[PDB]
């Protein structure tokens, strides 16, 4: 819109043994 | 809209043994 | 809208042995 | 000053019929 | 000053019919 | 000053019929 | 961690006459 | 970590007369 | 880490007379 | 009959 | 019958 | 019958 | 609709 | 629609 | 539509 | 260690 | 270690 | 270590 | 004696 | 004695 | 004695 | 009369 | 009379 | 009379 | 003013 | 003003 | 003004 701000942070981990 | 702010943070873990 | 703020934080864990 | 924070949000509406 | 923060958001509407 | 932050957002609407 | 927030503000004064 | 935020502000004064 | 943010602001004054 | 039907609708979501 | 039907619609999403 | 039908539509998304 | 404004 | 404005 | 504006 | 998974 | 996965 | 995966 | 000793350790700090 | 000693260690810091 | 000693270590810092 | 008049002023706004 | 008048002013705005 | 009048002014805006 | 500091 | 500092 | 500093 007008002056909007968006932040996204994602972390994924898969340990298979 | 006008001056909006959005923040998202996600973490996922899968340990399979 | 006008001056809104939103924050989301999520954590998921699955330990399978 | 030191570490201050200020937030202002304003909305005005005028419907004339 | 030192580490200050300021945010302003404004919305104005005029419907004339 | 030192490390200051300023944000301004403005919206204006005029519907004349 | 996930979505954490930390704020610190400090002021020190020493007047010696 | 994931989506973390940190803010620090410091002020020091020494008047010697 | 992932999407981290850090801000530091410092001010020091020494008046000797 | 000058203006048989007149209608106004206003929606403001803020 | 001058203006048989008149209609106005206004939507403002902010 | 001068103006049989008149219509106005306004959409503002901000 | 029908709105009269005179100022 | 039908709007009269005179100023 | 039908809008009259006179200023 | 010793983990058996069958799906 | 010793992990057996069959899917 | 010792990991067996069959899919 | 097939597997004399088996050990698993999992630490999750979030 | 097939596998005398088996060990697993997992550390996740997030 | 097929595999006398087996070891796994995993460290994830995020 | 060595120092007839001495004055000090300190203002700190934080 | 050595120093008839002495004055100091300090203003700190932070 | 050595130093009839002495004055100091300090302004710090931060 | 008149300030004496000795350290 | 008049400030004496000795260190 | 008049400031004496000796260190």
């Amino acid at each position: 819109g007008v002056g909007d701000l968006i932040r996204k942070a994602v972390s994924v981990i898969k340990n298979i043994v």
